[PDB]
């Protein structure tokens, strides 16, 4: 749990076929355009990242929730098995995702080094209400 990253980089090797990294410029890693950008998420804002085709789910959480801006615990759940976590949370059974992976073994190894690339955490803040709190 000793979050690694140097073990959770290694395992993005398990995320990179869907998802980038990237940055406003280069690309750290580099991943099919499945899914979206992973860089930045840790500090975010759920589906925030633009000009992607998010899942009709994520995007109405994020609508309820004008809040969450995925820490790295949400990051921890959400990955373990995402369906569970997104439903659950708009409580609308039928999540969908467009995210199947299911990682269940090293979790907190990897938000660690995904918490690392999204820079920003700003020393704290921006809010609180659990869950959120950027
Ligand atoms: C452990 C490796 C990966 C991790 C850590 C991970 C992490 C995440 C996170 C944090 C989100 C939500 C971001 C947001 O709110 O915008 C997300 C969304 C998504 N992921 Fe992954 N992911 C992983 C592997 C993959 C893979 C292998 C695929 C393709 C086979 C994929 C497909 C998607 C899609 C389509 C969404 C969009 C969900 C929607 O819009 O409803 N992911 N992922």
């Amino acid at each position: 749990n000793e979050g690694d990253a140097a073990k959770g980089e290694k395992e993005f090797n398990k995320c990179k076929a869907c998802h980038m990294i990237q940055a406003p410029d280069g690309t750290d890693i580099k991943g099919g355009k499945t899914g979206p950008n992973l860089y930045g998420v840790v500090g975010r804002k759920i589906a925030s990242e633009e000009g992607f085709k998010y899942g009709e789910g994520i995007l109405e959480v994020a609508e309820k929730n004008p809040d969450l801006t995925w820490t790295e615990a949400n990051l921890i759940e959400y990955v373990t098995d995402p369906k569970p976590l997104v439903k659950k949370m708009t409580d609308d059974k039928g999540a969908k995702t467009k995210m199947t992976f299911k990682m269940g073994k090293n979790q907190a190894d990897v938000v660690a080094f995904l918490a690392q690339d999204d820079p920003d955490a700003x020393x704290x803040x921006x809010x609180x209400x659990x869950x959120x709190x950027x």
